[PDB]
């Protein structure tokens, strides 16, 4: 569970800071949620939780619902947020975010 990996309190506060549509800043989210104090192995564990269909990649649908991954109470990302995140994250251009790509997003926060 996400709350097994990260602190519910940290999650609450990170979600709480990006309540308005278009306010998402992945670096600051990653920082607040506690993903910057996690080992690479824990990072990968988070990734697997986010990859809803276990395809090994975070596709557009899972990307839009990334916050729901952390707390089912969270909003979906707006269109500009999804577009912006995919663009920061997709280095090989397949339109998806793989494990390494996700790890890099986190590491650069
Ligand atoms: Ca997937
Ligand atoms: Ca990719």
């Amino acid at each position: 569970s996400m709350t097994d990996l990260l602190s519910a309190e940290d999650i609450k506060k990170a979600i709480g800071a990006f309540t308005a549509a278009d306010s998402f800043d992945h670096k600051k989210f990653f920082q607040m949620v506690g993903l910057k104090k996690k080992s690479a192995d824990d990072v990968k564990k988070v990734f697997h939780i986010l990859d809803k269909d276990k395809s090994g990649f975070i596709e557009e649908d899972e990307l839009g619902s990334i916050l729901k991954g952390f707390s089912s109470d969270a909003r979906d990302l707006s269109a500009k947020e999804t577009k912006t995140l995919m663009a920061a994250g997709d280095k090989d251009g397949d339109g998806k975010i793989g494990v390494e790509e996700f790890s890099t997003l986190v590491a650069e926060s």
